[PDB]
Protein backbone atom coordinates (compact mmCIF):
# COMPACT_ATOMS: atom_id res chain seq x y z
CA UNK A 1 0.00 0.00 0.00
CA UNK A 2 3.01 2.15 -0.72
CA UNK A 3 5.07 3.99 -3.02
CA UNK A 4 8.15 5.80 -1.87
CA UNK A 5 11.40 4.17 -2.62
CA UNK A 6 13.28 3.81 0.83
CA UNK A 7 17.40 4.40 0.33
CA UNK A 8 20.44 4.63 2.36
CA UNK A 9 22.55 7.77 2.28
CA UNK A 10 26.58 7.81 3.65
CA UNK A 11 27.28 10.08 6.71
CA UNK A 12 31.13 10.66 6.42
CA UNK A 13 31.17 10.91 10.77
CA UNK A 14 34.36 12.59 10.81
CA UNK A 15 33.25 15.86 8.06
CA UNK A 16 29.92 15.16 8.51
CA UNK A 17 28.97 15.28 4.83
CA UNK A 18 25.93 13.77 3.37
CA UNK A 19 26.52 13.19 -0.48
CA UNK A 20 23.34 14.76 -2.55
CA UNK A 21 21.93 16.33 0.55
CA UNK A 22 20.43 19.97 0.58
CA UNK A 23 23.83 22.18 1.70
CA UNK A 24 23.76 24.71 3.44
CA UNK A 25 26.47 27.41 4.68
CA UNK A 26 26.34 30.10 7.17
CA UNK A 27 29.39 32.44 7.56
CA UNK A 28 30.07 34.57 10.49
CA UNK A 29 28.52 36.90 7.91
CA UNK A 30 25.53 35.67 8.08
CA UNK A 31 24.94 35.71 12.03
CA UNK A 32 24.49 39.47 12.47
CA UNK A 33 23.02 40.14 15.99
CA UNK A 34 23.11 36.59 16.50
CA UNK A 35 26.43 36.76 18.93
CA UNK A 36 27.01 39.23 22.26
CA UNK A 37 29.62 41.25 21.63
CA UNK A 38 28.83 43.09 18.45
CA UNK A 39 32.37 44.67 18.09
CA UNK A 40 34.27 41.35 17.56
CA UNK A 41 31.57 40.14 15.44
CA UNK A 42 32.47 42.85 13.03
CA UNK A 43 36.21 42.79 13.76
CA UNK A 44 36.09 38.99 12.80
CA UNK A 45 33.48 39.69 9.75
CA UNK A 46 36.41 41.72 8.48
CA UNK A 47 39.42 40.10 8.96
CA UNK A 48 38.02 36.29 8.13
CA UNK A 49 34.60 35.87 8.00
CA UNK A 50 35.17 32.48 8.92
CA UNK A 51 32.35 29.40 8.33
CA UNK A 52 30.44 29.05 11.18
CA UNK A 53 28.37 25.96 10.71
CA UNK A 54 27.01 24.13 7.90
CA UNK A 55 23.78 21.74 7.19
CA UNK A 56 23.38 18.87 5.11
CA UNK A 57 19.63 18.27 4.86
CA UNK A 58 17.69 15.10 3.64
CA UNK A 59 14.05 16.11 3.79
CA UNK A 60 11.10 14.62 2.40
CA UNK A 61 7.41 16.41 1.11
CA UNK A 62 5.85 18.17 4.46
CA UNK A 63 3.17 15.55 5.73
CA UNK A 64 2.44 14.36 8.72
CA UNK A 65 4.42 11.18 10.45
CA UNK A 66 6.86 12.09 7.60
CA UNK A 67 10.86 12.34 9.05
CA UNK A 68 13.44 14.41 7.76
CA UNK A 69 17.32 14.32 9.08
CA UNK A 70 20.40 16.55 8.60
CA UNK A 71 23.83 16.54 10.20
CA UNK A 72 24.78 19.93 11.63
CA UNK A 73 28.24 20.77 11.38
CA UNK A 74 29.48 23.26 13.45
CA UNK A 75 32.95 24.86 13.20
CA UNK A 76 35.52 25.83 16.06
CA UNK A 77 35.89 29.25 17.41
CA UNK A 78 34.69 31.97 19.23
CA UNK A 79 32.58 35.70 18.80
CA UNK A 80 34.84 37.26 21.79
CA UNK A 81 34.25 34.76 24.86
CA UNK A 82 31.40 32.94 22.83
CA UNK A 83 31.79 29.81 21.33
CA UNK A 84 30.26 29.14 17.85
CA UNK A 85 27.09 28.03 17.03
CA UNK A 86 23.59 26.76 15.30
CA UNK A 87 21.48 29.96 14.91
CA UNK A 88 18.51 27.78 16.40
CA UNK A 89 14.90 28.12 15.40
CA UNK A 90 11.48 27.30 16.76
CA UNK A 91 9.44 24.68 14.38
CA UNK A 92 6.54 26.41 12.29
CA UNK A 93 4.25 23.68 14.06
CA UNK A 94 5.64 24.55 17.56
CA UNK A 95 4.89 21.03 19.05
CA UNK A 96 7.54 18.80 16.79
CA UNK A 97 9.86 17.86 18.50
CA UNK A 98 13.85 16.59 17.17
CA UNK A 99 16.46 13.94 18.47
CA UNK A 100 20.32 14.90 17.97
CA UNK A 101 22.81 12.56 18.31
CA UNK A 102 26.15 13.54 18.77
CA UNK A 103 28.69 12.14 15.83
CA UNK A 104 32.05 13.88 16.85
CA UNK A 105 33.95 16.63 18.87
CA UNK A 106 33.17 18.31 21.68
CA UNK A 107 29.74 20.55 22.13
CA UNK A 108 26.51 20.28 23.24
CA UNK A 109 22.81 21.84 22.58
CA UNK A 110 21.26 24.79 24.17
CA UNK A 111 17.30 24.80 24.27
CA UNK A 112 14.80 27.21 24.94
CA UNK A 113 11.02 27.34 25.42
CA UNK A 114 8.79 30.02 23.53
CA UNK A 115 9.04 31.62 27.78
CA UNK A 116 12.85 31.68 27.31
CA UNK A 117 13.49 29.03 29.78
CA UNK A 118 16.57 27.77 28.87
CA UNK A 119 18.41 24.39 29.46
CA UNK A 120 21.54 22.88 28.37
CA UNK A 121 23.11 19.42 27.57
CA UNK A 122 26.43 18.83 26.74
CA UNK A 123 27.17 15.58 23.98
CA UNK A 124 29.97 13.73 23.52
CA UNK A 125 29.80 11.36 20.82
CA UNK A 126 27.68 8.47 21.68
CA UNK A 127 25.24 10.86 23.22
CA UNK A 128 21.57 11.57 22.38
CA UNK A 129 19.70 14.54 23.39
CA UNK A 130 16.09 14.65 23.40
CA UNK A 131 14.80 18.12 22.77
CA UNK A 132 10.59 18.14 23.74
CA UNK A 133 7.75 19.65 21.67
CA UNK A 134 7.79 23.00 21.86
CA UNK A 135 11.93 23.68 22.38
CA UNK A 136 13.97 25.40 19.91
CA UNK A 137 17.22 23.55 19.70
CA UNK A 138 20.71 25.57 18.93
CA UNK A 139 23.80 23.58 18.52
CA UNK A 140 27.11 24.62 20.68
CA UNK A 141 30.71 23.56 19.77
CA UNK A 142 32.92 24.12 22.93
CA UNK A 143 36.09 22.56 21.55
CA UNK A 144 38.61 22.84 18.95
CA UNK A 145 37.75 20.78 16.25
CA UNK A 146 34.31 20.32 14.05
CA UNK A 147 31.17 19.85 16.50
CA UNK A 148 29.12 17.39 14.43
CA UNK A 149 25.35 16.54 14.91
CA UNK A 150 22.69 13.83 13.28
CA UNK A 151 19.30 15.70 13.87
CA UNK A 152 16.15 14.29 13.19
CA UNK A 153 12.72 15.51 13.10
CA UNK A 154 9.11 15.45 12.08
CA UNK A 155 9.17 16.56 7.83
CA UNK A 156 6.33 18.66 8.71
CA UNK A 157 7.82 21.08 11.80
CA UNK A 158 8.67 23.82 9.41
CA UNK A 159 11.30 26.20 10.58
CA UNK A 160 10.77 29.55 12.32
CA UNK A 161 13.97 31.18 12.83
CA UNK A 162 12.41 34.60 13.06
CA UNK A 163 11.71 34.86 17.01
CA UNK A 164 15.72 33.87 17.84
CA UNK A 165 17.10 36.11 15.40
CA UNK A 166 15.58 38.78 17.04
CA UNK A 167 15.62 37.70 20.60
CA UNK A 168 18.74 35.43 21.08
CA UNK A 169 18.65 32.83 23.50
CA UNK A 170 18.61 33.44 27.19
CA UNK A 171 21.69 31.92 27.76
CA UNK A 172 24.62 32.25 26.27
CA UNK A 173 27.58 29.59 26.54
CA UNK A 174 31.24 31.05 26.87
CA UNK A 175 34.66 30.59 28.01
CA UNK A 176 36.81 32.77 30.62
CA UNK A 177 40.36 32.08 31.48
CA UNK A 178 39.69 28.17 30.39
CA UNK A 179 36.12 27.72 32.19
CA UNK A 180 33.15 26.89 30.23
CA UNK A 181 29.95 28.79 31.36
CA UNK A 182 26.69 28.53 30.50
CA UNK A 183 25.57 32.19 31.89
CA UNK A 184 22.43 34.61 31.70
CA UNK A 185 22.38 36.53 28.14
CA UNK A 186 23.22 40.11 29.05
CA UNK A 187 20.56 41.64 26.29
CA UNK A 188 17.76 40.13 28.34
CA UNK B 1 5.37 27.49 26.52
CA UNK B 2 6.18 24.40 27.18
CA UNK B 3 7.09 21.66 29.39
CA UNK B 4 8.63 18.69 28.72
CA UNK B 5 12.32 18.38 30.01
CA UNK B 6 14.90 17.73 27.63
CA UNK B 7 16.99 15.19 28.19
CA UNK B 8 20.49 13.57 27.26
CA UNK B 9 21.43 9.33 27.26
CA UNK B 10 24.17 7.68 26.66
CA UNK B 11 24.56 5.27 24.08
CA UNK B 12 27.12 2.26 24.02
CA UNK B 13 27.88 2.20 20.41
CA UNK B 14 30.06 -1.63 20.89
CA UNK B 15 27.02 -2.92 22.77
CA UNK B 16 24.14 -0.77 21.70
CA UNK B 17 23.23 -0.26 25.61
CA UNK B 18 21.06 2.59 26.78
CA UNK B 19 20.31 2.99 30.56
CA UNK B 20 17.44 3.75 31.88
CA UNK B 21 16.05 2.74 28.78
CA UNK B 22 13.11 -0.05 28.52
CA UNK B 23 14.93 -3.28 27.27
CA UNK B 24 13.44 -5.64 25.22
CA UNK B 25 14.97 -9.56 24.82
CA UNK B 26 13.81 -11.74 22.37
CA UNK B 27 15.39 -15.04 21.54
CA UNK B 28 14.94 -17.98 19.34
CA UNK B 29 12.01 -19.58 21.26
CA UNK B 30 10.60 -16.35 21.21
CA UNK B 31 9.92 -15.75 16.75
CA UNK B 32 8.54 -19.46 16.38
CA UNK B 33 7.52 -19.21 12.42
CA UNK B 34 9.85 -16.53 11.64
CA UNK B 35 12.36 -18.45 9.90
CA UNK B 36 11.88 -20.26 6.56
CA UNK B 37 14.02 -23.66 7.88
CA UNK B 38 11.09 -24.98 11.09
CA UNK B 39 13.67 -27.75 11.56
CA UNK B 40 16.68 -25.91 11.95
CA UNK B 41 15.01 -23.52 14.27
CA UNK B 42 13.63 -26.23 16.57
CA UNK B 43 17.21 -28.17 16.45
CA UNK B 44 18.88 -24.93 17.55
CA UNK B 45 15.85 -23.84 20.22
CA UNK B 46 16.53 -27.12 21.97
CA UNK B 47 20.53 -27.05 21.94
CA UNK B 48 20.86 -23.08 22.95
CA UNK B 49 17.77 -20.73 22.90
CA UNK B 50 20.08 -18.22 21.66
CA UNK B 51 19.34 -14.13 22.25
CA UNK B 52 18.38 -13.05 18.62
CA UNK B 53 18.39 -9.72 19.49
CA UNK B 54 17.63 -6.85 21.79
CA UNK B 55 15.88 -3.28 21.65
CA UNK B 56 16.62 -0.58 24.42
CA UNK B 57 14.02 1.67 23.74
CA UNK B 58 13.70 5.26 24.94
CA UNK B 59 9.68 6.49 23.85
CA UNK B 60 7.46 9.20 24.79
CA UNK B 61 3.57 9.27 25.21
CA UNK B 62 1.92 8.12 21.56
CA UNK B 63 1.59 12.01 20.52
CA UNK B 64 1.37 13.58 17.40
CA UNK B 65 4.67 15.12 16.30
CA UNK B 66 7.17 13.67 19.34
CA UNK B 67 9.82 11.12 18.68
CA UNK B 68 10.98 8.16 19.59
CA UNK B 69 14.34 6.42 19.49
CA UNK B 70 16.02 2.58 20.39
CA UNK B 71 18.90 0.78 19.54
CA UNK B 72 18.43 -2.71 17.81
CA UNK B 73 21.04 -4.68 18.45
CA UNK B 74 21.25 -8.46 16.33
CA UNK B 75 23.40 -11.20 17.52
CA UNK B 76 25.16 -12.80 15.12
CA UNK B 77 24.01 -16.24 13.79
CA UNK B 78 21.82 -17.99 11.53
CA UNK B 79 18.85 -20.22 11.39
CA UNK B 80 19.77 -22.90 8.99
CA UNK B 81 21.21 -20.33 5.71
CA UNK B 82 18.70 -17.66 7.02
CA UNK B 83 20.72 -15.12 9.31
CA UNK B 84 19.10 -13.53 12.40
CA UNK B 85 17.33 -10.51 12.35
CA UNK B 86 14.72 -8.36 13.88
CA UNK B 87 10.87 -9.30 13.78
CA UNK B 88 10.21 -6.56 12.04
CA UNK B 89 6.47 -4.82 12.43
CA UNK B 90 4.13 -2.14 10.94
CA UNK B 91 3.61 1.09 12.27
CA UNK B 92 -0.07 1.24 13.76
CA UNK B 93 -0.19 4.15 12.26
CA UNK B 94 0.93 3.10 8.84
CA UNK B 95 2.01 6.71 7.16
CA UNK B 96 4.28 6.94 9.85
CA UNK B 97 8.38 6.47 8.32
CA UNK B 98 11.41 5.79 10.40
CA UNK B 99 15.26 6.45 10.35
CA UNK B 100 17.70 4.20 11.33
CA UNK B 101 21.48 4.56 11.74
CA UNK B 102 23.93 1.99 11.40
CA UNK B 103 26.60 2.40 14.56
CA UNK B 104 28.31 -1.23 14.58
CA UNK B 105 28.88 -4.25 12.97
CA UNK B 106 27.69 -6.00 9.59
CA UNK B 107 24.17 -5.65 8.79
CA UNK B 108 21.52 -4.16 6.66
CA UNK B 109 17.78 -3.42 6.82
CA UNK B 110 14.97 -5.30 4.39
CA UNK B 111 11.50 -3.28 4.25
CA UNK B 112 8.10 -4.38 2.70
CA UNK B 113 5.25 -2.56 1.51
CA UNK B 114 1.72 -3.95 2.99
CA UNK B 115 1.50 -5.85 -0.79
CA UNK B 116 4.87 -7.44 0.02
CA UNK B 117 6.65 -5.35 -2.33
CA UNK B 118 10.14 -5.18 -1.15
CA UNK B 119 13.69 -4.00 -1.08
CA UNK B 120 17.23 -4.78 0.63
CA UNK B 121 19.73 -1.79 1.77
CA UNK B 122 23.19 -2.69 3.26
CA UNK B 123 24.02 -0.51 6.14
CA UNK B 124 27.82 -0.31 6.96
CA UNK B 125 28.46 2.41 10.42
CA UNK B 126 27.64 5.52 8.98
CA UNK B 127 25.19 4.76 6.56
CA UNK B 128 21.51 6.16 7.52
CA UNK B 129 18.00 4.42 6.38
CA UNK B 130 15.22 6.40 5.29
CA UNK B 131 12.17 3.66 5.82
CA UNK B 132 9.57 5.75 4.17
CA UNK B 133 5.35 5.76 4.91
CA UNK B 134 3.83 2.22 4.79
CA UNK B 135 6.57 0.31 4.86
CA UNK B 136 7.69 -2.20 7.53
CA UNK B 137 11.88 -2.53 8.52
CA UNK B 138 13.68 -5.19 9.52
CA UNK B 139 17.27 -5.17 10.63
CA UNK B 140 19.63 -8.04 9.87
CA UNK B 141 22.74 -9.04 10.95
CA UNK B 142 25.11 -10.52 8.55
CA UNK B 143 28.52 -10.34 9.87
CA UNK B 144 29.99 -11.95 12.95
CA UNK B 145 29.55 -9.07 15.67
CA UNK B 146 26.61 -7.50 16.60
CA UNK B 147 24.98 -5.21 14.30
CA UNK B 148 23.66 -2.51 16.01
CA UNK B 149 21.27 0.37 14.80
CA UNK B 150 19.85 3.78 16.37
CA UNK B 151 16.12 3.52 15.47
CA UNK B 152 14.04 7.23 15.60
CA UNK B 153 10.63 7.09 15.15
CA UNK B 154 7.10 8.88 15.63
CA UNK B 155 5.90 8.48 18.77
CA UNK B 156 2.36 7.85 17.14
CA UNK B 157 3.73 5.29 15.06
CA UNK B 158 2.52 2.21 17.07
CA UNK B 159 3.15 -1.57 16.50
CA UNK B 160 1.67 -4.22 14.49
CA UNK B 161 3.49 -7.23 14.66
CA UNK B 162 1.01 -9.63 13.65
CA UNK B 163 0.70 -9.28 9.50
CA UNK B 164 4.22 -10.11 9.77
CA UNK B 165 3.78 -13.04 12.25
CA UNK B 166 1.49 -14.51 9.69
CA UNK B 167 3.22 -13.70 6.25
CA UNK B 168 6.61 -13.15 7.09
CA UNK B 169 8.80 -10.94 4.30
CA UNK B 170 8.66 -11.99 0.23
CA UNK B 171 12.08 -11.80 0.59
CA UNK B 172 14.86 -13.47 2.51
CA UNK B 173 18.54 -13.17 3.27
CA UNK B 174 20.38 -16.02 3.52
CA UNK B 175 24.45 -17.24 2.73
CA UNK B 176 24.84 -20.23 0.84
CA UNK B 177 28.75 -21.11 0.39
CA UNK B 178 29.98 -17.88 1.49
CA UNK B 179 27.30 -15.81 -0.73
CA UNK B 180 25.19 -13.62 0.95
CA UNK B 181 21.72 -13.44 -1.13
CA UNK B 182 18.64 -11.80 -1.33
CA UNK B 183 16.03 -14.43 -2.30
CA UNK B 184 12.26 -15.16 -2.75
CA UNK B 185 10.51 -16.44 0.32
CA UNK B 186 9.51 -19.98 -0.56
CA UNK B 187 6.80 -19.78 1.65
CA UNK B 188 5.27 -17.10 -0.70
Amino acid sequence: MMYKEPFGVKVDFETGIIEGAKKSVRRLSDMEGYFVDERAWKELVEKEDPVVYEVYAVEQEEKEGDLNFSTHVIYPGKVGKEFFFAKGHFHAKLDRAQVAVALKGKGGVLMQTPEGDAKWISSEPGTVIYSPPYWAARAVNIGDEPFIMLVIYPADAGHDYGTIAEKGFSKIVIEENGEVKVVDNPRW
